[PDB]
């Protein structure tokens, strides 16, 4: 009775990692059901065959099989991030049906896509095998996506008018303003056209899963269905975590004891964290002085993540750090490791998914600073639906104008105000979002009705 | 007889505040210099609500017996909600003194009275000097570039507002501007919808309606630019060039006591030659942002050149320790006003960071400065694109900055600095040619007072 699913996940790190998290949480749920995952080399740059290969602690049930690397799209596409992979992916789409016809048997019982993979549907097609989208995002994005069945192919949203004009998307209760769209919707440089030829067939999908729980998205999920028929079935089977850690960009950990020594020397919760996702989108020269300035005015103690040259900091600021203590700054960290720290008290995060769902688990305040994508959306949805952030901003992305130093302050203070409202519903989100993922958990749940249908 | 025959007076109506006001004192001298028999009276437009007030004025009218000065009811301004335009706002204002200007004129009218010569924002004047049969003569304290984009809005409604969102390569033509202006470079009020457009227009809708236009400019400036207004419309009233205008001696300002007056310029004297920068963002007090301000500070510092500073701003806006370390090395000054043209026509001084006004292009093209451009309202993006992309006596830091651009980064800021103060520049010698043509403007037998001389004769003719 074994069953065999192709895992076909985005190259990346949001994209990846919650991916295997999904096929170990699969496979926990049936002995007899096998994964093989497919691992695409981003255009050159590593996060390949090193990550997917070393977390598998040789789980029999996933296989890893590589993919022949490819000829990256013309660099010209780079103006949209988005029509730059979805090219790139359906490059690869030779060698992904080349792939599954070597090791289609009667066993293989559908495709697991990601959502920039969504294309390779005709490959499952072709071959009489379901597909399946796995969202490495939440439900309310899926909404923005089905919500533009309602549009044209030459158009790109708002056609990059935007102001004060609001929104109405079945999927998201509270209206929604048109500046926290993601960048592509804007982008008619190819993004808003990703964004809808890959949209097209999320209908055309046997399911859709998303790293969400019930407690969190029911409501959404519900509205969907009940706006739609010809919306395939939803599965919240998140959080989907890496509790572990990716272990590089780290050989050894000379550094990775630095961060948490230091943490271990601080008051309980009275650090703020400060990352702004894996990409490691530095802001400007003026951004930084103006972050690090903001920090210093606010006394909180606190632990910022980033990649800026030493020189551009303000004069006497890594002195002081270095002398004072009261703050410090590193590359690369150990985020979940970090959040799971009891000196953090606060995060001022980029908004990613992931990091919002690692930052609910350990139930700590975020102070919004959303940059590119979707993470305007989870930005505004986080303080203004789910109250569990504050808001420095939640419109700002790549062409805005600097924060300044006292707006940051301002918002640093808020979120460390142990009295504010957000530390209330954030203890409430963690319990929420931990009893999903145990037994008699909305989440688990939802994997015995997905396996379920998946081998049925 | 008796030398009757030979009187003439001259009505002044100009705008508010300094950069408007100075130039038409300035004029009022050059022409009364130029005729012992030409008298002229200046209304003074008691502004609601701003300080230059008689005591700017009766310094340099002082001992001008051809020049008197009258007041006016200091009318209640309008709405300061009409303010979503300052150029709307001041039109509205000046026409609300209208009332009063037709009751002065009457009270001091007589056959003598030969002219109207209004401020540019004035032009609305044009009917009550009909409505006495008095010409009026239009006097444009900007440059004959402004003129060119003015002249230029009759080629369109008004209302059809330029394009506020396609200001990129969509470039301009505009008749007397040689170059290919472009949008991004045009003034505010072109792209204001709020009272903005409709007061350009309903100003410069009157410039065809006075007897002559004089500009604060010279012949060696612009005179290709005055050639192309006429070959393109036959029916530009006659333009007289008969600048620099400037008030070289400068009057006192509460802003600035004898005491920093005096600090200042000892300070410069204790400066190498040509080893300071001024940077001045005009009198409209139009101040900038913390985090632009700090900026600044460390653009300034980090470049390494000494410096001299005026603005307001809190203590507790710059960076940490930068106030400190100024005071503490003496390698620049922070004030409050300035003696700006004794600042430029300081030995020390070797570059300016202007935010391009006319009267500030003017006084740094007269001391020979080279400017660095950091355009801010009105026209002064157009000055500076000029400055830059036309007479190349200036070097742009940015040549399109406005009320809602991106704050200007200190390493951009730096690399402007030191590029401003390279002694191996080719606007140097651009420079020092203009500083030269700028000053035999104004020589006898120069273009400028053989243009006055004129204009004189036509007035009074
Ligand atoms: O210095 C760092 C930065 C990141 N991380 C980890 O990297 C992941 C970041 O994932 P996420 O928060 O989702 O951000 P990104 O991958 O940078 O963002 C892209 O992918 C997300 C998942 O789809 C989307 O939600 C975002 O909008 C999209 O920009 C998390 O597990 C973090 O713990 C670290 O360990 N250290
Ligand atoms: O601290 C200071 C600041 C200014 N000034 C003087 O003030 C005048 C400034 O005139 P200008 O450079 O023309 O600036 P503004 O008056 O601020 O600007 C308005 O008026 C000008 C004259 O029309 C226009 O060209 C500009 O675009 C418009 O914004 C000059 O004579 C300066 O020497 C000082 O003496 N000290």
């Amino acid at each position: 009775k074994n069953s065999e699913l192709i895992f076909i996940p985005a190259p990346g790190i949001g994209h990846l990692a919650s991916a295997l998290e999904f096929a170990k949480l699969l496979t926990n749920h049936d002995k007899n059901l096998y994964i093989t995952v497919f691992c695409i080399k981003f255009p050159g740059m590593p996060f390949a065959d090193s990550y997917i290969k070393s977390v598998l602690a040789s789980q029999p049930q996933i296989q890893l099989i590589d993919l022949p690397e490819v000829e990256p799209p013309p660099q010209e596409l780079l103006k949209s991030p988005e029509f730059y992979i979805l090219t790139f992916l359906e490059s690869l789409i030779p060698h992904v049906k080349a792939t599954i016809k070597t090791i289609l048997s009667n066993k293989v019982v559908g495709l697991v896509l990601d959502f920039f993979c969504v294309s390779m549907i005709d490959v499952g097609n072709e071959f009489g095998i379901p597909s399946y989208l796995f969202l490495t995002s939440n439900v309310g994005f899926l909404s923005l996506m089905l919500s533009l069945k309602n549009r044209q192919i030459e158009e790109v949203f708002d056609d990059s008018d935007r102001d004060h004009q609001l929104l109405n998307i079945p999927g998201i209760s509270n209206q929604v303003p048109s500046n926290v769209l993601p960048d592509a919707c804007f982008n008619k440089d190819g993004g808003y056209i990703a964004y809808y030829k890959l949209a097209e067939r999320f209908r055309d999908t046997k399911g859709i899963i998303v790293n969400t729980f019930s407690d969190l998205e029911q409501s959404s999920i519900d509205a969907l269905y009940d706006h739609d028929e010809k919306i395939p079935p939803i599965y919240a089977v998140g959080p989907l975590l890496d509790l572990k850690g990716q272990p590089n960009p780290k050989l050894d950990q000379a550094q990775h004891d630095l961060i948490l020594k230091w943490l271990d020397e601080q008051p309980d919760k009275s650090v703020v964290f400060l990352c702004f996702g894996s990409m490691g989108v530095s802001f400007g020269p003026s951004q930084i002085r103006e972050i690090a300035l903001g920090l210093k005015h606010s006394g909180v103690r606190f632990l910022w993540s980033n990649s800026a040259e030493k020189k551009v900091f303000p004069e006497g600021f890594l002195e002081w750090m270095e002398l004072e203590g009261k703050g410090m700054i590193c590359g690369w960290a150990p985020q979940v490791e970090v959040l799971a720290h009891k000196a953090i008290g606060g995060f001022v995060s980029h908004c990613g998914w992931n990091s919002i769902l690692e930052s609910m688990w350990f139930g700590v305040p975020i102070l919004t600073w959303p940059i590119y994508a979707e993470q305007q959306l989870n930005a505004f949805r986080l303080v203004k639906e789910w109250g569990v952030g504050l808001g420095l901003r939640v419109d700002y992305r790549k062409g805005s104008d600097v924060v300044a130093a006292e707006e940051i302050e301002k918002g640093l203070k808020d979120l460390m105000d142990k009295d504010s409202i957000v530390h209330k519903k954030v203890q409430e989100m963690k319990e929420m979002s931990r009893n999903a993922v145990v037994d008699g958990g909305s989440s688990l749940i939802s994997v015995g009705k997905l396996i379920d249908d998946i081998t049925g």
